[PDB]
């Protein structure tokens, strides 16, 4: 889940699904398995909502998830084989 190393695996980044299910919301695979990780990270809470992420639980989970593997990329911390 939130161990930074498992967030920022970049055989998880390019596997959406098995990203999503290492934080117990593959549920949402369905909505968000066609976004790659370099655009899915920085979706918003408004828009997490209205592509069916209805639980406010959910979106603060990946926001928190997302936010931890936006502090590495931005920081060029992201192995280059993610990208
Ligand atoms: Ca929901």
């Amino acid at each position: 889940s939130m161990n930074p190393k498992s967030l920022t695996d970049p055989k998880l980044l390019k596997n959406i699904p098995m990203w999503l299910k290492s934080l117990r919301l593959h549920k949402y695979s369905d909505a968000l398995s066609g976004t790659p990780w370099i655009e899915l990270i920085y979706l918003d809470d408004e828009t997490l909502e209205k592509k069916g992420v209805l639980a406010l639980g959910a979106r603060r989970k990946l926001l928190k998830a997302f936010g931890i593997v936006i502090d590495y990329k931005e920081r060029d911390l992201i192995d280059r084989s993610a990208y």
